[PDB]
C-alpha cells in the first residue's frame, strides 16, 4: 500500500473515498491528476475497473486528458454522464488449493 492509518478534513467528493481506499493511504490531495493518482499503469487500469464496479461509471481518455484532477473530473463525469457501456475484468490472483503439502 501507500502509507499506514485513516484521517479526513472536511468535505469532499466520495470519488476522493475510492481513490484513498484504493491506493491505502490517509486521504488525497485535490490538485493532483489521474496520472499521478493511479501510481503505475495497471494500478491506474485497476482503479479504473473497480471505481466502474463501486459507481457504476467509466472514466473515459476524453476526461482522463482535459479534465483528470480529482474535483474537475468529478464535475465532468457528473455533467456528462458517463452510461459506462463497457465489460468487465478481474484483477485478484487465485489462491493455492495443492501444490504445497
Amino acid at each position: 500500500g501507500a502509507a499506514a492509518g485513516v484521517s479526513a478534513a472536511g468535505i469532499e467528493p466520495d470519488l476522493t473515498a475510492i481513490w484513498q481506499a484504493l491506493f491505502a493511504l490517509p486521504a488525497v490531495g485535490r490538485h493532483q491528476d489521474f496520472f499521478a493518482l493511479g501510481g503505475d499503469s495497471q494500478l491506474g487500469l485497476r482503479m479504473l475497473a473497480q471505481l466502474r464496479e463501486r459507481h457504476g461509471v467509466d472514466l473515459p481518455l476524453r476526461c482522463l486528458y482535459e479534465a483528470p484532477t480529482v474535483a474537475r473530473l468529478a464535475e465532468t463525469i457528473v455533467r456528462l454522464a458517463a452510461p459506462a457501456p463497457s465489460g468487465d475484468q478481474d484483477d485478484a490472483s487465485e489462491y493455492e488449493e495443492g501444490v504445497i503439502r
